[PDB]
């Protein structure tokens, strides 16, 4: 039974044209941040990354609010694991000299002097009206309509740190030969400090893995490129997604879906992957039953605590310590209750 489903696939790609107006206001603005933003010495290597949901073709409910990633690449560095988090670390090692706050690079002086420039650049643009949202670094409110979440990245083209070794388990599925081309492609760091928080920690980023895995996702090289190759991947990922946005509308006012994000799902999506390396296990006629899987894989993570970070093996982004079981517990019930009732959330 995927009636209801693919249903929801059609009315969500109806939006597709909508996202795309709105992405061009947004191109706009961004081209003259990053003209204005190569003008300071520190900012001088900045760029435009090309990941997220829209570039996956996953983008799902919202074409007022997009994101948008600034990679910035750093030459000789060196990372020092900060309290073994094994997703946190600290950038010890030039442009960036002015955010040294020791040997470690100041994530909260690094941020206010972007936050700063952008600030300075968007009164000079008269063409669009832009305002700056208050203390995903910046927040941009284009027209009084579109949201811009603009991330700012350090790019290493050095090996990825020792706490990915055991992770990105694709070679049973996309092959161990791509696994290796894989790890030799660069790494982000975002800065994240995740009573009182570390505010000089930088978290991992593999955003354009994600990517080149999202849209190269089967173990045939020809999957989704003829009638008899076409998969359900993509869509038991689109339906996750809108499945937990849908919930996390539905109880905006209770404050217990707060702490889930389509990160969660978009992890456990790739664990489903690795369980089922095989095109066949992901034909489009099977929608229904590869959505389940889909829905029962995330519920156990749910009840037993547990989703590993899909690179970082021992990083549990479902830890007691993250998100309190009750909230989990909230999150089961009304999961439960939307595939008990044939998705009514969905409607
Ligand atoms: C669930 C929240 C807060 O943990 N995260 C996100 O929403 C989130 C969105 N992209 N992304 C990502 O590219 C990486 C990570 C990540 C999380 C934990 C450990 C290492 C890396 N998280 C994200
Ligand atoms: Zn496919």
């Amino acid at each position: 039974g995927a009636s209801k489903l693919r249903a929801v696939l059609e009315k969500l790609k109806l939006s597709r044209d909508d996202i795309s107006t709105a992405a061009g206001m947004v191109k706009g603005v961004v081209d003259h941040l990053l003209l204005r933003l190569k003008c300071d010495s520190a900012f001088r290597g900045v760029g435009l990354l090309n990941t997220g949901s829209y570039y996956e073709h996953v983008k799902i409910s919202a074409p007022n609010e997009f994101d948008v990633m600034f990679k910035l690449e750093v030459p000789r560095i060196q990372l020092e694991e900060y309290s073994n988090t094994r997703a946190y670390y600290f950038v010890k090692f030039n442009p960036l000299s002015q955010f040294l706050e020791g040997e470690i690079l100041s994530a909260s002086k690094m941020l206010s002097k972007f936050r700063k420039i952008i600030k300075e650049e968007i009164n000079d643009i008269k063409d669009t009206d832009v305002i700056m949202k208050r203390k995903p670094a910046v927040t941009l409110l284009i027209s009084e309509k579109i949201s811009v979440d603009i991330t700012l990245a350090l790019e290493s083209k050095s090996s990825w740190p020792a706490s990915t070794q055991e992770g990105l388990r694709i070679q049973n599925w996309l092959s161990a030969k791509v696994r290796k081309q894989l790890r030799l492609k660069p790494f982000y760091l975002v800065p994240k400090h995740a009573n009182g928080f570390q505010e000089e920690t930088w978290r991992l980023s593999f955003s354009h893995i994600e990517k080149e895995i999202l849209n190269n996702h089967g173990k045939s090289k020809t999957c989704c490129e003829n009638k008899e190759e076409k998969c359900c991947r993509k869509d038991c990922l689109k339906l996750m997604k809108y499945l937990l946005e849908q919930l996390k509308e539905r109880f905006k006012d209770k404050k217990h879906l707060d702490k889930f994000s389509s990160y969660h799902v978009k992890t456990a999506f790739f664990h489903v992957c690795t369980q089922n390396p095989q095109d066949s296990q992901w034909d489009r006629k099977d929608l229904g039953l590869c959505f389940d899987n889909c829905v029962t894989y995330f519920l156990q993570c749910l009840r037993t605590e547990k989703l590993e970070n899909y690179f970082i093996p021992e990083f549990n982004l479902f830890s007691s310590n993250l998100i309190d079981k009750r909230s989990k517990e909230f999150l089961t019930k009304q999961i439960e209750y939307e595939r008990n009732n044939e998705f009514p959330v969905f409607d």
